Formats: C-alpha cells, structure tokens, sequence
C-alpha cells in the first residue's frame, strides 16, 4: 500500500522557504560590503569572510551531518536547519553597532552550520515525501529555492540599506530592519517545522522507497566511500572542475560589489539587480540544462560546451567592466551567469551517473565540499589582486582557472548518456 500525502506540498515549501532565508543570508553582507566597511570601521577582508565561514564551515562537518541525517531522521536535520538558521539570524540582529562586529560574525557561523544541515536535504526530501513520477521536480524545486534565496539576497539588501555613510543614525536603523525581517520570518519558519515537517508520511509514496525502508543503512561507512572516490581517476578531475566552475561563482559573488563600485561609483543599486540577473539567468539555465541532457547529446560533449562557453562568459564579462556602460554588464552578467549556474545540474548529474557503486551521499557532499575549498581560495586569491591591481586582474585569475578547468575536463573519460 502506497499513497502520496497532501502534506507533502507543505514540507517542500516549508524547506524551500526557509532555505531562501538561508541562501539569504549568505550574500547578504556581501552585496553592500561597502556599506559595511564604514559602518564596523572593518576592511574588505572580514567582509568577504562573513559569506566565506559559509564555505569553510561546510568543509569539517558536512559528512559527520550526513551521519547524523542517515541515522537520526529527517525532522531533526529540518528542526536543526531551521533552528540554527532561526537563531543566527536572532543573533545578528543584536549586532548593529559600530563596535560588535564579532557578533555578526558569530551569528553568520551559526547559519554556516545550518546550511550543512539544509543543503543535503533537497535529495532526501523528494526521495522520501513524493511520488516516483515527481521526484525530479521534487528535488528541482528545492534547490531552485535555494538559488532564489541568493537572487533575494542580491536584489533586497541594496534596496533595504542605502550607503548614507555620512548618517550612522539613519544607517542603522536601515541594517536593524534588515536584519529583524530576517529572523521573524526565519523564526516563523522554524515553528512551522518544528508542527507540520513530520519525519515521514504515513505510507511510503513509492515503491523503492517501501523496498528502501525495511533496510537499516547502520551497515553505511563513510571512510570506505570517500577512498574509493579517489581511487578511480575520472572522478577526481571531474571534483575539480566542478569545484572551479562552482568556485568561480561563489567568488564571483562575493566580491561582485567591489568590483562593480570602483568603476561605477554609487551604483550599488545596480550591482544587485546584476547579481540578480547573474542568477536568475542561472535558474533559466539549469532548468534548460535539465530538459537537455536527455535530448541531444552525452554527458562528456555537454559538459565540455557548457564548460568551454562558461570561461568565454567571464572573458567577455572581465574585458566589459572597463568599458563604463551599466547596461553591458547586465547582459553580459545574464550570459556569464546563464552558464556559471547553468553548469552545476550538469556537474551533479555527471558525478553521480559514473558514480553508481558509490552511494550518491559521498559524491554529492565531496563535490560540495570540492566547491567551497575553491570558492574560499578563489575568494582569497581573486580578492587580493582586486584590492591591488584592480577587478581585472582579479578577473582574469577566474578566466585562467577555468582554462585549466576545460582541459581537465577534456581529460574525462565517460559515454553515459
């Protein structure tokens, strides 16, 4: 006997609501980086760390989470998701003063560890709450919500903080705002998880999972897994590649204010509205990606044009910030994002189909951690050269790496699909 629950429309919204918050959150500070320099009396580089502690807190404990997942239950990761993001975001709210910036830094490590409790969760909720026909729109949608949250979250904190340096006053009052919307509606979130995200449905809503459920996975060893990764060489070179595209997107991100403000002074408006391009374009992109694969083409040849139209992305992009007109950076921001974005479902799919004796829990995670090791050394590398020999070289750092990243990914050796 299988039967699909109403509620399982309520636990994926609940999840991909308050995954946007989280999303949220990452980039907010980043997007108006300047607005916080003047306001903690802080550089760039502690501003560039409150979104980089969301990568180098992923690292350590996304495989203990994944125990914990695997063996305690869904409800406890969603509670402890929503908890901790709920409660980074209270924290950061009694942070707005010129003299407490720690305190922002301590809430922002809160809700680094509570995305390695959301992240993880998409795969899980789909294969366990919905229908076989709809698990792959299932999945697709949470993180679609995730990715909205970042397009939020370029978009609204350049709208909601004004930079009014010469007013510390008013500016403060505009950052409080920020961040008490933040966590009432993140608290909102966690209480309607800790009532309707019940652990699971009364009845399975597919067979595999009925044939899944009477298997206990305490037999799982995760030291086993993550060596047998590195064992076979065409996983390796993908975990780069992805980790480079991935990397340049989260570095890319973070320092998108800094290098958009020193040619375009005031326009901090406008480097939203490109964030916001530069990843919604990204959503149009993977959900193209998806219907693509299956339509045309293998794998290897795929991933090879996204990868190689992806680094001609950013070698428009790098050589069009000098230019100083606002409207070819929209649209070349759009293209470079339509494959930036566009490439991680490619970049998922891939692992996980030359992955298939492996459990996809450890090639999902590894190729998550792959991302943010890259992203916190590209943020590293890319954000010293911007704050001294100016956002092209930082630029052309990216541009390299991905040239890198396209001859390893020629290298790659597979026929699936």
């Amino acid at each position: 006997l299988t039967a699909l629950s109403p509620r399982r429309f309520v636990v994926l919204l609940i999840f991909s609501l308050y995954s946007l918050v989280n999303a949220f959150q990452w980039i907010q500070y980043s997007i108006i980086s300047n607005v916080f320099e003047g306001f903690y009396g802080v550089t760039l580089l502690h501003i560039d760390w409150l979104s980089m502690v969301y990568m180098l807190a992923y690292v350590p404990l996304i495989f203990p989470a994944t125990w914990l997942l695997d063996t305690r239950g869904l409800r406890l990761t969603a509670l402890l998701g929503s908890g901790l993001n709920c409660l980074g975001a209270w924290i950061k709210c009694g942070s707005v003063q010129q003299h407490l910036f720690w305190v922002t830094m301590l809430g922002q490590c809160l809700c680094s560890v509570a995305q390695v409790f959301i992240l993880g969760l998409p795969s899980r909720i789909a294969s366990v709450w919905f229908g076989p026909k709809e698990v792959s729109t299932a999945c697709a949608t949470a993180v679609l919500g995730n990715q909205l949250g970042t397009a939020v979250g370029f978009l609204l904190p350049p709208v909601l903080v004004p930079n009014t340096q010469n007013d510390t006053n008013l500016l403060a009052c505009n950052i409080s705002t920020m961040f008490y919307g933040t966590s009432a509606v993140a608290t909102l979130l966690f209480i309607l998880t800790a009532i309707a995200f019940k652990e699971k449905p009364r009845y399975p809503p597919s067979q595999a999972q009925a044939a899944l459920q009477d298997s206990p996975p305490e037999e799982y060893s995760y030291k086993k897994s993550i060596r047998n990764l590195f064992k076979n060489i065409p996983f390796v070179l993908l975990l780069i590649t992805y980790g480079i595209m991935t990397g340049a997107f989260y570095s890319v991100s973070t320092l998108l204010n800094q290098m958009i403000l020193t040619y375009y002074e005031g326009e901090e408006v406008n480097a939203g509205r490109i964030g916001l391009t530069l990843v919604v374009a990204g959503m149009v992109g993977s959900i193209l990606c998806g219907l693509w694969l299956d339509y045309t083409k293998t794998y290897k040849q795929t991933t090879l044009i996204v990868y190689i139209l992806s680094f001609i992305g950013m070698v428009i992009f790098t050589f069009t910030l000098d230019l100083r007109y606002i409207i070819i950076v929209f649209v070349t921001g759009g293209v470079l994002g339509f494959f930036m974005t566009g490439y991680l479902p490619l970049g998922f799919e891939f692992a996980v189909e030359i992955t298939y004796p492996e459990s996809e829990g450890t090639s999902s995670g590894l190729l998550n951690a792959s991302a943010q090791i890259f992203g916190i050394l590209f943020t590293l590398a890319q954000g010293k050269l911007t704050s001294d020999y100016g956002p092209k070289a930082g630029n052309i750092f990216l541009c390299v790496w991905m040239f890198i990243g396209i001859i390893l990914t020629a290298l790659i050796k597979s026929d699936l699909r």
